[PDB]
């Protein structure tokens, strides 16, 4: 119709349009099972689809083109038919997302202006993270943001499931982690967890729309809720206040406990990547078990202990065939060397600029670019509670000055970009969209669109032109420019 966001790599308009109303005949070269549920949900109900044996009689065909890049697709709309080609199922899903936006919506059914679109992602890692540790969001809300990620052609949903204020991932072997740990928070929407059944539902929902769900199980820090469940995981069988105390690396029982947890996490989450956090040595510096461990392993200090600990967990993931992601803090200082399945998520630009990026390259660790400036969508456009002027930014900042956007080819160690919505300071479900939109559109554009010229005025014009369509999909917009926010914008 008008435009597709994020911007496709190549769009060539042709004369005419194709109207599809009534029973729609379709042909697929291979079993369409993996992408077809999304098509039925977003474009044409299964009741209106007739599957054809002969392609020539179909209105839409779904064909493999092995010459396309991974996740790439081609769409040709002619006055007679649509031919959709992809190298893999991800490509078909992204083609479907483009068809959703290409439909004019002028009438009932579908109307597609004739076109050839050829499209593929700039970077291999394109993620959105939601903080479900500090706040609980209902399952339908988790689905909403997975659906958003797919809509914007991302491929990973990073699910931050454990925090001092909430352990929300059910572990059958240790029932107290959720039965106690998911109810330690006392504020609005801070109670609840995701059962293994709900996780199975979420994984299936995500798979239907090309999203891999990357769980984050934080260790050794952010353990307060877990320690409420199992105080013996700490240095001593002692009680622990939950802040509106970390896992003891010195106890083999703690490592064994955490390995048992990862056993279940790996059964539930087929993701090749598991995030272990790794970002407070108060308890360690005095623990007989942590100081003993430093001795036995020939470590330097408390920090080196955290590296050793991170190394043991990553090695465990390695023998399970998974990669381990850690926040970049881990490698600010050299020390005990991390195994070759480690990935680094670079985040603290404001405090440390590109330190983590630089140390990750020195050590040959792949990197995800997720810097707070300007991928942390929890930073409002104007000050709010714990966010002062220093932790605010707008659509111009993210589009024009994002340290995480690096369009120059570069080291293949750089995997891509992340975006995040942390729920610090009581961000309830009703408060999420006004932070996420429209700035996530600039992040999605940087992740997907080729590094071709597109100035802010053109990009912002597209945002405004597509806004009501995005709202009709259920996504409310917050202010785009600092000026839009005025003097007393309501962030709560
Ligand atoms: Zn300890």
């Amino acid at each position: 119709g008008q435009i597709i966001m994020p911007t496709p790599g190549k769009i060539e308009r042709a004369d005419g349009r194709l109207r599809l109303q009534g029973k729609i005949r379709m042909y697929a070269e291979e079993s369409p099972g993996s992408f077809i549920r999304l098509f039925y949900e977003k474009l044409v109900p299964e009741s209106a689809v007739e599957w054809c044996k002969e392609e020539v009689n179909s209105h839409i065909s779904w064909k493999k083109d092995v010459t396309l890049p991974t996740e790439g697709y081609r769409i040709r709309v002619t006055p007679e038919r649509i031919i959709v080609e992809a190298a893999d199922d991800a490509g078909f899903i992204y083609a479907i997302q483009s068809l959703r936006q290409w439909n004019t919506g002028e009438e009932r059914g579908l109307i597609f202006p004739c076109v050839e679109i050829t499209d593929f992602p700039r970077v291999k890692w394109r993620s959105f993270m939601l903080d479900s540790g500090r706040q609980y969001q209902k399952v339908s809300t988790i689905k909403k943001y997975i659906d958003m990620a797919s809509m914007l052609k991302m491929n990973y949903f990073h699910w931050h499931l454990t925090e001092g204020l909430g352990w929300r991932i059910e572990i059958k072997r240790y029932p107290f982690l959720t039965r106690i740990g998911a109810f330690v928070g006392q504020g609005p929407e801070q109670q609840g967890f995701y059962s293994q059944e709900e996780v199975k539902e979420i994984i299936g929902y995500a798979a239907d729309r090309g999203i891999t769900v990357v769980p984050e199980i934080d260790m050794p820090g952010h353990a307060e809720a877990a320690l409420n469940a199992y105080p013996r995981l700490g240095c001593f069988n002692v009680a622990v206040k939950v802040p509106q105390n970390i896992f003891c690396a010195g106890k083999d029982s703690t490592l064994i406990f955490l390995k048992n947890v990862l056993d279940e996490v790996c059964r539930m989450f087929p993701s090749a990547y598991i995030h272990l956090g790794g970002d407070p040595k108060g308890n360690w510096d005095k623990c007989p078990d942590c100081r003993s461990r430093i001795e036995k392993e020939k470590l330097k200090d408390s920090h080196d202990l955290q590296l050793w600990f991170s190394a043991r967990m990553a090695d465990y993931l390695k023998q399970k065939g998974r990669k381990a992601i850690f926040w970049g803090d881990v490698i600010y200082k050299d020390g005990y060397s991390l195994p070759d399945n480690v990935v680094i998520q670079w985040w603290n630009w404001r405090g440390h600029r590109d330190l983590a990026l630089k140390n990750a390259v020195r050590h040959n660790y792949p990197v995800i670019c997720g810097t707070n400036y300007y991928t942390y969508l929890n930073f409002p456009l104007t000050p709010w509670k714990g966010y002062t002027q220093a932790r605010t930014f707008d659509l111009e900042d993210v589009y024009l000055r994002n340290p995480s956007y690096r369009p120059r080819e570069e080291n293949p160690l750089i995997l891509g970009m992340s975006s995040a919505l942390w729920t610090d300071d009581g961000v309830t479900e009703s408060m999420i969209d006004r932070r996420v939109f429209p700035r996530i559109l600039a992040l999605a554009e940087q992740m997907w669109h080729s590094g071709n010229p597109e100035n802010f005025d053109e990009f912002y014009g597209k945002v405004l032109s597509k806004q009501l369509w995005f709202e009709q999909q259920g996504y409310s917009f917050g202010p785009a420019l600092k000026e839009d926010a005025g003097t007393n914008y309501k962030w709560d």
